[PDB]
């Protein structure tokens, strides 16, 4: 069974680490990090990994039920017990690191926490409330594995033990954002587990081709990026398709079709991850109408043309 790519433009895809179009390709040397993240992670064969799901919206949110304040804090914060983001149980026998779509990335993330009460007030059906909210993942009480988060609110009344839904808007601050950070999903208990591998370039001279969007920030300066290794379409292809990957590398062009011509190349490791031959740190200047052309089969030590 041949393995393919859907065709897309840049403009066309969603950033599988963050709810976001893509904005532009990316690349960096990333010396001194690991990159690991854990949404966005699926063979080339359609092996999910870390966190990964399919749902575009599932991604960075929270659904479940606020259930207390938290402990020896009297105001602002809130006990949320967590399911997976789309109403199922959440099993943390699995070897997964969190429930699927949890964010993979230390920050404030910034959203709305909303409410519809599980029962009706008369016959006017159920009450609904929401409001601006803050997960922060960097949290000794961001505990997903273990089915509940903290969740801080500015307003301090008008919340109940009700079933919970937070949709992520962006970042709150810059202050202790890294996107290549984990989280302690089981916060100061025991460590990280299931988790998908880190990423990096094997061959000299290359390095790794991110699809980035910007998001947004609530207060205070800066520019915040969220990298991912695979558009969720790609993702999504990948696990309908289930194709054998005849090698662990996988030839891609990226291709004007205006013009017809070849703009650039790049390796398609099995793992899920794009490395080119490139040096430096910045955009991919491309046209708006190219696209990714999966063309051959190649070893892990094939060589790319520079760009
Ligand atoms: C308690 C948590 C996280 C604290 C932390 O980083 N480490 C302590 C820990 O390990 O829990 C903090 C981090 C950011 C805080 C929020 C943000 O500062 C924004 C906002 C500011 C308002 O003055 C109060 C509510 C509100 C919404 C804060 C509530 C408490 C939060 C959610």
């Amino acid at each position: 069974k041949p393995f393919t790519l859907p065709v897309l433009t840049i403009g066309e895809m969603t950033n599988s680490r963050f709810p976001a179009p893509i904005d532009m390709l990316y690349t960096s040397p990333n010396g001194n990090v690991v990159v690991q993240p854990q949404n966005g992670r699926c063979t080339l064969d359609g092996e999910l990994q870390g966190s990964t799901q399919l749902v575009p919206a599932n991604v960075c949110a929270f659904r479940g039920k606020i259930t207390a304040r938290i402990v020896d804090q009297a105001a602002h914060q809130w006990h949320m017990q967590i399911d997976n983001p789309n109403g199922t149980l959440f099993d943390p026998t699995e070897d997964v690191p969190a429930p699927l779509g949890t964010p993979d990335f230390k920050a404030k993330i910034f959203g709305v926490i909303s409410q519809r009460n599980d029962y009706n007030d008369g016959s006017q059906g159920p009450a609904n409330r929401a409001h601006d909210a803050v997960v922060p993942t960097t949290s000794a009480k961001f505990t997903p594995k273990l089915g509940s988060i903290l969740v801080g609110t500015w307003e301090n009344n008008d919340i109940e033990t009700q079933p919970s839904k937070f949709t992520p808007v962006g970042l709150l601050e810059m202050n202790d954002f890294n996107q290549w950070s984990l989280p302690n999903y089981s916060g100061a208990l025991t460590l990280n587990m299931g988790l998908a591998p880190a990423v990096f370039p094997t061959f000299p001279g290359e390095q790794i081709l991110f699809f980035r969007s910007f998001i947004p920030l609530k207060g205070g300066h800066g520019n915040p990026a969220i990298d991912c290794l695979l558009p969720q379409e790609w993702i999504q292809h990948f696990y309908q398709e289930s194709a054998p990957s005849q090698t662990s590398v996988a030839l891609i062009r990226y291709v004007n079709p205006d013009t017809g011509r070849v703009l650039f190349e790049g390796k398609l490791h099995r793992q899920g991850f794009i490395t080119i031959a490139k040096s430096g740190d910045g955009p991919i200047v491309v046209p708006p109408n190219g696209y990714f052309r999966f063309d051959s089969w190649v070893n892990q030590f094939y060589s790319l043309a520079p760009m």
